[PDB]
């Protein structure tokens, strides 16, 4: 005789209306294989949940044994001492499977405090249509961009691309592109300022200025679904969120007319920003042992598995890609492409942080008011007082 798991494991999971009865039904699967479980699945919406995590553990008092954790999340909880670090536990028993970029999200200052579960990224979406009409490819780099928004518009009238203008998670495919990124951790320095960072905003500034895209101050997600769905322009950068909305629009009647590619290369790199969802076992679990068990479970193959199959949200396992009916799923072939070209966030405390000073800055370049230089050091001095120790 052997002792089998008990106890409770309560989850907190961030998944929309759509998704929820599915995953609490996955969540509630862990009690087939382990009954003396009880298994309190709790949906709590996900502008909602880091907050509530983080007042709830503060308080010693109600807080979840598993977090549902999205990437930058990780290191943010991790960093105020919220989760439980899972080196040397059972929950990392399916290990070199993950996507490296998902791995990697696990992971605050050389320890692992999560467990991958879904990953996304942006992505360049085209009319395919437009695209057909004016005789061009779907452009693989921000040069190839600008001859084929010319084109596009010379034969049709439209614009080549929406560049969303007033959220920051936009601006960084053009950073990529440049070959630049926002810190170096391991070096603690700042590298937002480095000239492929003044170079990033330089390009945003010259794709509306050369009539290639548009742009706009305010209502950005609005005004680029709008401008998308119309035909206004041919293309736009986005996510997985944004394929049911264009499926509504006036020019995808016809789903057969949207395309997905990666992000556009720039002129020393490409690469899109990364997002998804983790799970995380809250520090102070009186169950860490169901907890790492959970979080095994619903991190596993199988679990990735059906969540694509009911779902279409994308895996973390490269096994889980292979399976028949998740190669062929709608959102696994629009985006898998995209998905490698993931490039990691920042691992640290701060990485929210970072978003506000790119936000405010772009939004000073595509207005005029500032230059690409000064944007990037504006950008730069910002995250040297945020972040007191990096250079």
């Amino acid at each position: 005789a052997m002792v089998e798991l008990s106890g409770t494991v309560t989850f907190w999971d961030t998944s929309n209306e759509a998704e929820k009865a599915t995953y609490q039904a996955l969540a509630e699967g862990f009690e087939k294989e382990h009954p003396k479980v009880d298994v309190k699945y709790v949906n709590v919406p996900f502008g909602e949940a880091n907050a509530k995590f983080k007042n709830a553990a503060g308080g010693n008092s109600g807080a979840p044994d598993v977090m549902r954790t999205e990437v930058a999340w990780v290191a943010d909880f991790a960093s105020i001492g919220y989760l439980a670090p899972l080196d040397g536990t059972p929950a990392l028993d399916d290990g070199s499977d993950h996507l490296p970029q998902a791995a990697a999200s696990t992971r605050y200052e050389g320890k692992t405090y999560a467990v991958p579960q879904v990953i996304d990224t942006l992505a360049l979406f085209y009319n395919k249509e437009l695209l057909t009409k004016a005789g061009v490819e779907v452009p693989g780099s921000v040069a190839e961009l600008k001859t084929a928004a010319a084109e596009i518009t010379e034969k049709t009238g439209a614009t080549g691309l929406y560049l969303r203008g007033d959220d920051p998670y936009w601006f960084l495919p053009y950073l990529y592109g440049e070959g630049g990124d926002l810190v170096d951790e391991k070096n603690k320095t700042v590298t937002v300022d480095d000239e492929a960072g003044v170079r990033a905003y330089r390009v945003i500034k010259d794709l509306v200025d050369s009539k290639a895209a548009i742009t706009d101050a305010s209502d950005g997600w609005n005004n680029m679904q709008n401008a998308f769905k119309s035909g206004k322009v041919a293309m736009m950068v986005n996510g997985p969120w944004a394929i049911e909305d264009v499926k509504a629009g006036a020019r995808f009647k016809d789903a057969g007319n949207l395309g997905v590619a990666p992000v556009p290369a720039g002129s020393a790199g490409q690469g899109s920003p990364q997002g998804g969802w983790n799970l995380s076992v809250y520090a102070g679990s009186k169950n860490l042992d169901a907890s790492y068990a959970f979080v095994k479970y619903m991190s596993s193959a199988k679990v990735q598995q059906q969540t694509t199959e009911k779902l279409s949200l994308l895996p973390t396992r490269t096994s889980v890609y292979e399976v028949p009916s998740v190669a062929d799923n709608e959102m696994v072939k629009f985006f898998k492409p995209a998905v490698d070209k993931a490039v990691e966030r920042p691992w640290i405390a701060e990485g929210n942080a970072l978003f506000e000073p790119i936000r405010l800055q772009m939004a000073n370049v595509l207005s005029g008011e500032t230059s690409p230089d000064e944007a990037a050091a504006n950008t730069g001095d910002a995250y040297r007082k945020l972040l007191k120790d990096y250079k």
